[PDB]
């Protein structure tokens, strides 16, 4: 082998493969090169008859591999041979491996490829590495999958039900696919993902110019391989996690960096993580928010309530439709008889005309007078309070619909024609908030704001005209919000709704949720649950008591989301709210979460502790279960001590009363 | 036009196009045409260049429609025009349309297609016929999906989060696609579909003989068809199911019968289709099973307990595997303490080698005469008992794995390499299965079966291997359950476990669940919650209060499936399910699911009406509603009127205790 070094590391390269193993010398734990084919990289390229074909790289036909520099090796793999034996003459790729000279730290860069008179597209590099081995290995892969999980490395007791599914997947192709980088839908918000061990911990952190996918393998076999021939895989079950470099795509720097952490597990990594957060300029802290706004500690403790009216989705519509009278008597029924003492009022339909035209305040639903003295009252009890704003839908029931404002793509053909909430191109979006923002600000003397859509992603399509748009919304300096966030635009507001879960995701059955995204940003952005599944819903992300439970952990605020003839139903959710998570909430909002720990077997019991010297032990599932010091959690359950020492214990109870 | 007219229908068919329109004559309803393109018919076809394209059947070069008979017309479809102006030259689809000379009913049929030198794929035919005008019909589409739904034409009041998701779905790609016949996984439990307003219902049933697809479009204006050419749909929002042909593998006759129903809805469609159950043989009722084994009087009222060992997926697997003193000791709860009377008692890993060799009785586990002591115990408390068996599956962990009895195809490729749990071939079974089952019945004295995965779907690949595993296990006369079940299975079993409703599924968004296939087979086949999303776990498809309610609604049975480690939390919800479910279910049991309605605009308040003589009232939503006279039911409420004159009233809470 040729070999790379340092205090902490060894790297041994392959000369005839280009593959590589990392040797962590502390524990001896030894990463390893692709457990199935002994392929450093799978590219997937066009052959002479112009059909994709995916290849292993350390088959070509040459492959080079030296010592460029004390800490550098370049590789170059030369001519790809296809199945049937056929040469990709004039193909090449060629990548290096960077060691850091002090710490335990290697970089991984793609650095040139050469497509002759075929298309390259897919590069996974490096193919299957960093792997656990399943059942052996005890572990999981690391995914920032919205907020997060962790898909372990081996099977474990759990529910009946959920056990069938999760161990199911395993040999299916559910356990195998791709996620990308900064969308709201499937994907990862931040740009790393790992694996661990009991003895050490491996991640991945990818360069900022560069947008690869994520590839993973949840403790699958590789018999996806072989079913189009009908044989069955040879091969073992691992987990392995992937960057795909999207060559035929791609023009940032195709560099991910590797760090090496020992007896490390993903809060170990999310903290590696935070320190490339802050040097990116990301972090902006709730402290120096605070500093510029003293209205941001009317959200410490609040609860987020969205009244939703059908508006946006309809003007004015019957049984969904508040007036403003209604919207107030909600507003002193939350304070006045459910004894909320903070609240996030966020009230949607009270304009007229469709978004992106967010005026006049609707003379239909009361006027301008009837919404003020609801905001007016909401202000009086030190609640936030924001109307519904959108600037970027164009939509087919607007009778002043038009494809003026929508994008164009190079060949002239109208973009987002199947996605009507994000058709209006981003350059436009300033300018439609201009049109009435600051006559709402002005009229109802708003502390507060609330933006949709447009910040729950981070594309390269439109960004500066989004960024714009944040830039204006800041400037006004209020408590603000938006739906969803990513990391990149949480200089700009102070809560993001949602940076949860989707209720049907890739990996459901076969993870647990991690509060992978809080425990790097906790202190910066402040998160609430997601509007389409509200702690007053249930669904597969829980019901009330599950909810209310992962909230606390996780370091996330009520939401209470609801069409107006549901309130009185929501009554006693907001009580328990109240009463359980909202003094949590309270005293954990500005702190760090310095760790989570899942502290049974079948991960439902858990551990978070706050830098505010707060620490939450609940237990998500129905049975009792000990924890150390033989101490038991109640199914539902939590034990929480306080800042000043002061202990709550306490359990949910689901009961019949029969007439 | 050409015109088939009887008292209760015209038919006005147009000679330019092939296009028809039905007049119901009671209600004066119109069903029009295709709205968007006057198409009569959707054929996907290979081009001159090979590329599949789909045509508008109307479009050809030649349509000839006669009056063959009093109350026929035929029609043929001749040299199909490309996108390009280019023909399909020998191509032609011929179809006709027979109207019965008395009823409200129209057979309509491919009978012929003609290929020429192209490739026929798939034929919609009627196309986008029978269709619903969103927000001007009042009604829905109904779909058979596992238990069944149904999507409202129109939007209406609901929770604002399911609202967002419900609208947005309508207006992208989750509300159109297509379904297959006769699979446990997103597909239709009986080939029928149809769409109601408030004047007239229309339905149709697929021939015996066919295995089309259905293509669903709930509310979508067809802005799918538009998007790669980045323009917006010109075309009106609508709903509509149309039957595909597979004219590149269907040998059957292809015809669909249509019903029309004045006044009907989804009830009066599924009782056309009981007739015609009863017809096909599939219809054997809950009362011959019982005169033929007085043993079935241990169903009504028993809950269905799986107590879930790690087993088929593993043997012996720590933390999880139960021992049979265990066993023993769960069943002596659930009736001394827990006072369940009666109870389905199924037991996961019972035998020491891995399925399909379901033998011996496992010695590590405590060997034969600890599990019978075990069995006795249950059957002295009148409980019904089986442990888990597969003949189905060939595992990959399994010691005993081999490829010989795996299926292979044509080229000699192995099938289902992907699926492990059914990868014996259905002629191997009945051998399999006569390897021990008896002796286990001798033994053990029992009573009762459960056999899994074989009967969750009806395929025509291995049909006839899977009949004779059916009737041998149906010989023993043992009151007999399988998993998941399907209609051509009803005559060999007393109970399926599931025909309920997959956590993920095309149409979760856009659809309510209806009782369809309740609403024909009650009578024949009692159904349990599917063991992956018992009434224990919360799921997308509620919590315990949601799914205990839905399950006297719709006349299925407790389903409590576990871990041995979670037995203790099992507790509250089993003492609720007796006390609210079991009576309801030991009265419904052997009865007829006579009617079923939405009582409240969102659909969550609804009543059932049982031929038993009971009547189930249930609110599924958190709210509090009012219902005719007045009369309110309780968020997670209900009113049950008994067939002794007892009304049952009462609601679940979910309360928390804090210490
Ligand atoms: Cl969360
Ligand atoms: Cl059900």
């Amino acid at each position: 082998p040729i070999v790379l070094e340092n205090g902490k590391l060894n790297i041994n390269i392959d000369s005839k493969t280009g593959c590589f193993s990392v040797t962590e010398k502390t524990s001896g734990h030894v990463w390893k090169s692709d457990p199935w084919e002994n392929a450093a990289g799978l590219l997937t390229l066009t052959d002479s008859k112009g059909k994709k074909q995916t290849v292993n790289i350390s088959k070509s036909k040459k492959i080079e591999v030296s010592k460029t520099a004390k800490n550098t090796v370049s590789l170059k793999f030369i001519d790809p041979v296809f199945e049937d034996g056929s040469v990709a003459k004039g193909v090449s790729i060629a990548t290096e491996l960077r060691l850091d000279p002090n710490n335990a730290q290697l970089d991984v860069e793609v650095t040139e490829h050469r497509s002759g008179n075929f298309t390259l597209y897919d590069l996974r590099y490096p193919a299957r590495a960093f792997s656990l081995k399943t059942d052996e290995d005890k572990g999981a892969a690391v995914i920032p999958q919205k907020q997060g999980v962790i898909c372990p490395s081996y099977i474990f007791p759990m529910n009946g039900g959920r056990f069938c599914k999760w161990d199911d997947a395993t040999y299916n192709n559910k356990s195998q696919g791709s996620l990308e980088l900064f969308n709201n839908g499937t994907g990862l918000t931040m740009p790393w993902w790992g694996t661990y061990n009991e003895k050490s911990a491996v991640m991945g952190i990818v360069d900022v110019s560069a947008r690869p996918h994520m590839q993973y393998n949840i403790n699958n076999n590789g018999q996806y391989l072989f079913n189009a021939k009908g044989v069955m895989s040879p091969y073992q079950r691992i987990v392995f996690l992937d960057p795909i470099w999207k060559l035929d795509q791609e023009k940032g720097k195709m560099r991910i960096s590797y760090h090496f952490i020992p007896g490390g597990d993903y809060v170990d990594m999310a903290k590696v993580y935070q320190k490339e957060a802050k040097a990116r300029g990301h972090f902006v802290s709730l402290q120096e928010k605070l500093k510029r706004n003293p209205n941001v500690n009317k959200l410490p403790g609040a609860i987020y309530f969205g009244i939703y009216g059908g508006y946006p989705h309809y003007v004015n519509m019957p049984g969904m439709a508040f007036t403003f009278d209604e919207l107030k008597n909600i507003i002193k029924t939350i304070h006045d008889d459910l004894r909320v003492d903070k609240a996030f009022v966020h009230a949607w339909g009270t304009f007229s005309n469709f978004v992106p035209h967010n005026y006049p305040i609707s003379e239909a639903l009361g006027g301008p007078e009837k919404l003020k003295a609801a905001v007016d009252l909401a202000k009086s009890y030190g609640y936030l309070y924001s109307s519904y704003h959108a600037y970027s839908p164009m939509l087919e029931n607007d009778p002043n619909f038009t494809t003026d404002l929508m994008q164009r793509d190079a060949e002239g053909k109208l973009m987002n024609t199947g996605s009507r909430w994000a058709r209006v191109d981003p350059k436009f979006q300033k300018g439609l908030a201009q049109k009435n923002i600051e006559k709402e600000i002005s009229y109802l003397g708003l502390e507060a704001d609330i933006t949709d859509i447009t910040f729950a992603a981070y594309r390269e399509n439109g960004k500066e005209g989004r960024i714009e748009l944040a830039k204006y919304i800041d400037s006004f300096n209020l408590v603000n919000g938006t739906e969803h966030g990513q990391e990149q635009w949480i200089p700009y507001f102070d809560m993001f709704e949602g940076m949860t879960y989707l209720e049907d995701r890739p990996l459901s059955v076969i993870s647990h949720p991690a509060p992978l995204f809080n425990l790097v940003y906790h202190e910066a952005i402040a998160n609430f649950g997601k509007i389409q599944d509200p702690d007053n819903e249930v669904t597969a992300n829980g019901d009330f008591r599950i909810k209310a439970l992962r909230s606390m952990l996780f370091g996330r605020g009520t939401t209470i989301f609801f069409a107006p003839y549901e309130f009185e139903g929501m009554r006693p959710m907001i009580e328990m709210a109240r009463d359980l998570v909202s003094p949590v909430h309270k005293e954990t909002f500005y702190s760090e979460l310095k760790s989570h720990e899942y502290l049974s077997a079948d991960y439902k019991v858990q551990r978070s502790r706050f830098s505010s010297g707060t620490e939450v032990i609940a237990n998500l599932g129905p049975v009792a279960q000990k924890i150390e010091g033989g101490i038991s959690i109640p199914g539902y359950g939590y034990r929480i001590q306080m800042k000043d020492g002061s202990l709550k214990t306490g359990h949910f109870q689901v009961s019949l009363h029969m007439d």
